């Protein structure tokens, strides 16, 4: 009788975290993807990745909530039925600080700057999933964006992923052969931030410099496991496929 | 073919500005009032004024826009058909500075704090349209001294705050009264009168009209106009009540008999 309504863009980074939370909490939601296959300039989704500074919006009865973080906090606070999974420990738990620390650390990453850098300076990527012609078109209609800045924030990204790799190492040492996620046994909001972040870095071609082939092996094992998680696959299994509008 | 969709609360101050803009631009819009006649605690709308910190949202094609100011800017920038009224002068107009100045001056008013203050400190109102029982519901030996004291201090601070912003509100309305005086002096007394900034109804008039109507609802009208005080403002308020768009959109929003 009281619908959950979400208006969103399928390929928006924000929308992906919201929809993965909806799936992990097993909620029924009427989801409206308002994006078009082709823009006014007949550009496809992969050339419009931060076209605007606009947010998804949730309508739930009387409540209208904008922005992924606020929507996700609303969802965690509202759906308290016993059979609805929680994605945060209680605020008085000693585990709350760890989950909130990693959620905030990952949500602070400038994903918009990585995407413009992938397109502007593809020489800094390996196996970018964005066609090369996107690069030559954005650089033409030009003729903040500097190589200096982008190399700086890619190194800052390395320091965040070092902290994550260390945390995942502590999980491995604690755990025999039911494997834990980033912060503990439960899949949490820090895991949706991490999983959706890694999948987008993969899309941008910033996966191989940060993990794989012996580098950050715990992170690589985490990424491979996330891809198989049924909720992640059901919600995000195609969001990296440029053949699908 | 491309619908305008608005989700909003009818009695929300923000929603009122957005819906008045939609009416003044003559746009077709699918409007969803998500407010309930009765809350879980069987309270009606006039006991839930700023219940939460939430905004209206406009969906238009691929665009999702939240908050009244951003929605209104989007509407002004997007609907450019020749027959669609403009509520802002062109950015190169000699009028643009004056409309933008009054729009931002009125949009800077802390309407939420006037609402909180009307309910918590009704002794500072005259002819509040909110029943007195809404006040008594919100207000509902050893360390009983401490909390008697702690509560007395926040009460002291909260009255001080409210008196401070009511004096700031007077200075805004003084500027508006002076502006409307210039309009009167410029215009022959017989015939059609301009609005706040000139002949056309603008975004500054939207902000002013909806602000005055809410001040009336809260009982902050009699200290600010009427009985010889700010007579240009009083004439403006009585005129905007008769404007067809304002009456069609907002004619009952102050009536607590209507759910
Ligand atoms: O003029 C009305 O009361 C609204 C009628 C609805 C149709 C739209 C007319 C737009 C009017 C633009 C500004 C004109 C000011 C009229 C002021 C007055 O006559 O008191």
């Amino acid at each position: 009788e009281v619908k959950l309504i979400l208006y969103h863009w399928t390929h928006s980074f924000s929308s992906q975290k919201v929809r993965l939370v909806i799936a992990e909490k097993a909620l029924k939601c009427e989801e409206h993807d308002v994006s078009l296959p082709l823009s006014e300039h007949n550009e496809p989704w992969f050339m419009r990745l931060n076209s605007t500074g606009e947010v998804p919006v949730l309508i739930h009865g009387e409540n209208i909530i904008c922005e992924a973080t606020q929507i996700i906090d609303y969802l965690e606070q509202t759906f308290l039925d016993e059979r609805t999974p929680r994605l945060m420990p209680d605020k008085e738990s000693m585990y709350y600080p760890r989950v909130q620390h990693y959620r905030e650390l990952l949500d602070s990453l400038p994903m918009d700057a990585y995407t413009h850098g992938c397109i502007l300076h593809p020489e800094l990527t390996v196996d970018s999933m964005i066609p090369a012609y996107a690069t030559t078109r954005i650089r033409s209609q030009i003729g903040h964006d500097n190589v200096k800045y982008l190399k700086k924030i890619l190194d800052e990204l390395e320091k965040v992923l070092d902290q994550v790799e260390t945390e995942l190492q502590r999980r491995n040492e604690e755990t025999p052969e039911q494997q834990p996620w980033l912060c503990g046994e439960s899949f949490t909001l820090a895991d949706v931030s991490l999983a959706v972040t890694l999948h987008r870095l993969k899309f941008l071609g910033f996966a191989r410099r940060n993990w794989g082939n012996g580098k950050r092996p715990n992170l690589e094992t985490y990424y491979e496991r996330v891809l198989k998680r049924k909720t992640f696959n059901k919600v995000l299994g195609h969001v990296n496929n440029i053949l699908i509008s």
